[PDB]
Parts: structure tokens; sequence; C-alpha cells
């Protein structure tokens, strides 16, 4: 019971690439039918396609009007990636998914990214005329992240953040104000140890209280998503970046989505030390990444069969960096991404990515039910014309499916498929008198 009630999540890009509402609610039904509990569905991720109806921002002492922020957005995500497909989802077609989502008892968890990964809103920030919003590192501009030392471009990015949470709110249960991989375009990935740097290497010209700025900028974005009744969720690489406590500390409330252990110089926080601190951590683990388009081994890093291999390996209860320690999670999140956005989306093989992280930890996934409600829809509804004992058999039979368990896991689907089996022969085994 404690492995099915932890959340069983897919994660999809789209932000980067356009996905249409059939697309995602297809996603979903795969979602539902391999005993997934949620759809994480990025919409601001470099690219930004969710426009609300009224995206009117009042922030810098006026508002920016709902008709220029939409032209701004749309203009801006195109300049990262004009994507054929299409631009954005609509707030009627977001409602109706997170509506269609609920019928299947499937959540959904939308990613905003800032104050990195926010190509299209640093874009859209220019266009309204807000001026150098971009966080740069000795001359080179970083395309995807927001400088923190701009009061401007950081007021309008906070605002946006709350006009976006304000509509999730009562809709969806957690918002991932992302946070990952500050300015790793300018600083090549080190973007946190140039935030840290002025601290321990003064006078060389590393951004004054620039990790401290981030951990404000954090705990704010926290303090918006909160204020909505949403749970604020963010990936980990930049929190307490090389276990280092002495700036400041990050809102215990924001939910880790651990999704790296790091690399050579590039020193996240344990796990351990992020569960000490008092996060809640959802396991993201970056062994079953997906990116579109790399489609077999020798594609490039977070292809399909590299996924595909750390599904087999790598089970959901194994967390990034764990120091040894036993790691508590709140669940999994297997995660495609579109890092090549002009990439060919192949359902296909998003499913086939889906079900094998759901049939490796078959034990944590919900059986699937639906064939044998339909098997319980397809019995003839009057059984009076057949014998008494052929009758008998069906009613018996009938009786053991709505018997089942109704918490079975995909490990025990057999359960319940051979009971659907039952009734068929059972019905076909009437007589008539
Ligand atoms: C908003 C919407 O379309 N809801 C439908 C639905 N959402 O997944 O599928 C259900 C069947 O599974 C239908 O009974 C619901 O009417
Ligand atoms: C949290 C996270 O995963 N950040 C990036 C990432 N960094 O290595 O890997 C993915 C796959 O390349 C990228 O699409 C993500 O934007
Ligand atoms: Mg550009
Ligand atoms: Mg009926």
């Amino acid at each position: 019971n404690e492995k099915l009630a932890k959340k069983k999540i897919v994660s999809i890009d789209a932000g980067r690439k356009y996905f249409s509402p059939e697309q995602l609610k297809e996603i979903i039904d795969k979602a539902k039918h391999y005993g997934y509990t949620d759809l994480h569905l990025l919409v601001g991720n470099d690219g930004l396609r969710f426009m609300l109806d009224d995206m009117s921002i009042t922030a810098n002492g006026k508002t920016y009007a709902s008709d220029d922020v939409k032209r701004a957005i749309e203009k801006g995500t195109n300049d990262y990636y004009n994507d054929p497909n299409g631009n954005h989802l609509t707030e009627s077609q977001m409602t109706d998914l997170i509506n269609y989502a609920k019928d299947k008892g499937i959540g959904l968890i939308p990613t905003v990214n800032s104050p990195g990964h926010m190509d299209a809103i640093l874009n859209a920030m220019k266009e309204l005329g807000i001026q150098n919003p971009n966080f740069s590192y000795f001359g080179k501009k970083s395309a995807r992240t927001v400088d923190l030392d701009n009061e401007q471009a950081v007021a309008f990015t906070k605002a946006l953040i709350d006009k976006y949470a304000a509509y999730f709110a009562k809709k969806t249960e957690i918002f991932n104000i992302g946070l990952d991989e500050y300015a790793n375009d300018a600083t090549d990935a080190k973007g946190w140890s140039v935030l840290q740097a002025d601290k321990y290497y003064p006078n060389e010209g590393y951004p004054v209280k620039g990790y401290e700025k981030f951990i404000a900028y954090a705990n704010d974005l926290a303090r918006i998503v909160k204020s909505h009744g949403l749970k604020p969720m963010a990936f980990n690489d930049g929190i307490y970046y090389n276990s280092d406590t002495s700036f400041g500390s990050f809102d215990k409330d924001i939910i880790v989505s651990m999704w790296t252990g790091g690399w050579g110089g590039y020193d996240v926080a344990s796990s351990k030390l992020l569960a000490e601190k008092g996060h809640q951590i959802l396991n993201t683990n970056d062994a079953w990444y997906y990116v579109l388009g790399r489609n077999a081994d020798g594609q490039g890093w977070y292809n399909l069969d590299q996924g595909l291999n750390g599904i087999k390996n790598t089970p959901i209860t194994s967390v990034p960096k764990t120091e040894g320690a036993d790691i508590p999670i709140i669940g999994g999140m297997v995660a495609a991404w579109a890092d090549t956005p002009s990439a060919r989306y192949s359902p296909s093989r998003l499913f086939k990515l889906m079900r094998h992280f759901a049939n490796a930890n078959a034990e944590y996934f919900a059986a699937d039910y639906e064939s044998a409600e339909q098997a319980l829809n397809e019995v003839p509804k009057d059984l009076n014309r057949y014998t008494a004992e052929s009758v008998t058999a069906v009613k018996e039979a009938e009786k053991a499916i709505r018997s089942l368990d109704s918490n079975l896991s995909r490990a025990q689907q057999d359960t319940i498929d051979q009971a659907i089996a039952k009734l068929q022969e059972t019905v076909n085994n009437l007589t008539l008198t």
C-alpha cells in the first residue's frame, strides 16, 4: 500500500516544443492505462507555450497590456523555436486538458521555468521594452537566464509566475518553478559556482551576492505559489549547491525534483542533505531521461536505448546522490525532453519508455481495471432463459470480478485478467433451457 500510494509521473517538455491537446490527451490515456498518477507538463521551458485569456501583468509601477504580453510571448517563443505544429495552448485547451486528466484520475503538474530556461520570457520582456533582462558573464550574454540584479525583469517574472499560479489554483496540487541550470549557456554549465564565487573570491568580478539573491528569488516564488494553495517544486541542482548552507536557507515547502547527482566540477547537494534540511523529494533520476529524436544507442546523451537501460537498472527507489542514506520519496518521475525541438515526436517511443518504467517498478503502478469494467458491461443482463447451473456459474464469475481488491498493482494484473477470462468462459457456456 505504501508503494501504490506514491506518485508515478510522466514528464513532457511542451516548453521547447509544441504538443497538441490531442497528443497530450493520448499521453494521459497511456499514463492512466499503465498505472501512473500524474502528467508533469512543462509549458515554460526555454519556449513558453501556454497563454491565459488575460495575460495583463502589473509590475514596475504599470500594467503591461494583455494583448501586448501575448504578442510578446508568442514572438519570444518563436524566436527560440518557431514550431510549425503550433505555438501555444490556450486557456480553454488547458482547462479542458486538466478536466480530461481529472476524469481519468490523473493530476497535472505544470512547470513555468525561471530564472534559467526562460528564453521566451526574456524575449517577451524585451519586446515589452524592459531593458537588459539577460544575465551576462564576462561579456557572454545568456539567452536563457534573467539577471537577478535587474529589478524590473525580476518583478515582471514574479508577476508572471503569480498570474499562472492563480490560474492553476484549485485545479492542480503542485507547481514546478524549475530553478535548474542557472546561466548554463553563458557560463559553460558552471552557473551555481559563478553565483557563489564572489563570497569566496572577491574583487575578481563575480556577481555580488549572486547566490544569496538566488535564494531570495527561489523563496519569493515559493511564497507566491504557496499563497495560491499550491505546493512549489523545483529541480535540485541549485539548491544548496556545493552543499553550501552559508548563503541562506531554502523554503522547506519546496518539493525537490531530484534529477541529477551532478558531474565533474558540478557538485550538487546530496539527496541526503536535502532530506535532512526538511525537503520532500520526487525522484526524477536522469537515468530514465529520453530526448526526442535520439532514438537508439549512439545517437547521443539520453537516447532512448540509454533511457530504457536506465529504467531496467535503476529502480524508482534509487535517488541520485544518496551518500548511502535511505532517502524517502514521494514518488518517481520519468521525463521526456525536446532539447532539439525540431525532432519528430514519436508517440510509440514515448509510450515504450512509459511502459518500461511501469513494468520495471510494477508493484508501484496501479493495475488496469478498464477491461474488467467493460467485461461486466458485456454480460447479458437477463439470465432467465438459461439453465440454473449455467446461470449460477456466470453469477459466481461476476462476483469474483466485483470482489477483486480495488488496489492491485501492475504486478498483479494477471489476477484481473484471469477473472475476466473466467467470466467470458461462463458467459459462453450459458445454455438455453
Ligand atoms: C472533460 C472530459 O472530456 N471528460 C471525459 C473524460 N476525460 O478523461 O473521459 C471520461 C471517460 O474515461 C469521460 O466520461 C469524461 O466525460
Ligand atoms: C532538470 C533538467 O533535466 N534540465 C535539463 C537537462 N540537463 O542535463 O537535461 C534535459 C535533457 O537533456 C534537458 O531537456 C533539461 O532542460
Ligand atoms: Mg533569441
Ligand atoms: Mg449494463
